[PDB]
């Protein structure tokens, strides 16, 4: 198991533009496109958005696709995304250090968070981060759980948390 397989599981795979739990238009392996609008919107709106998401996609892939892509394409996007998450982490004054202190498995967990919630979002978990740095496994997990993230996506948060707590991939077995 590794980062790719890990997120592959947590994020799923889809070749058609769908929308995430947080009302975002996305595709492939969790590839964000555009903020979705509220249903209280009409054609003007909705279509405008579909439109926009669509453009984003085209732009990303470099071709006209009418909201649909291939596996190869997704996998490409995917890699790029993992890469990026891994750069935010290194570019971040708060993440870099936590990251460095962690074992390979746990590193993976951090990347996941980052990938799921952006470097900005993640750096926001100051207490949890510190705890991670002190290697206070269980405390962190408790801290981590007291979050929007957990409450919103519990199953996924669970796997991640456990991962941090055990330094193993059991949660993913």
């Amino acid at each position: 198991m590794n980062i790719f397989e890990m997120l592959r599981i947590d994020e799923g795979l889809r070749l058609k533009i769908y929308k995430d739990t947080e009302g975002y238009y996305t595709i492939g392996i969790g590839h964000l496109l555009t903020k979705s609008p509220s249903i209280n919107a009409a054609k003007s709106e909705l279509d405008k958005a579909i439109n926009a998401a669509k453009s984003e996609l085209d732009k990303a892939i470099g071709r006209n696709t009418n909201g649909v892509i291939t596996k190869d394409e997704a996998e490409k996007l995917f890699n790029q995304d993992v890469d990026a998450a891994v750069r935010g982490i290194l570019r971040n004054a708060k993440l870099k250090p936590v990251y460095d202190s962690l074992d390979a498995v746990r590193r993976a967990a951090l990347i996941n968070m980052v990938f799921q919630m952006g470097e900005t979002g993640v750096a926001g978990f100051t207490n949890s981060l510190r705890m991670l740095q002190q290697k206070r496994w269980d405390e962190a997990a408790v801290n981590l759980a007291k979050s929007r993230w957990y409450n919103q996506t519990p199953n996924r948060a669970k796997r991640v948390i456990t991962t941090f707590r055990t330094g193993t991939w059991d949660a993913y077995k």
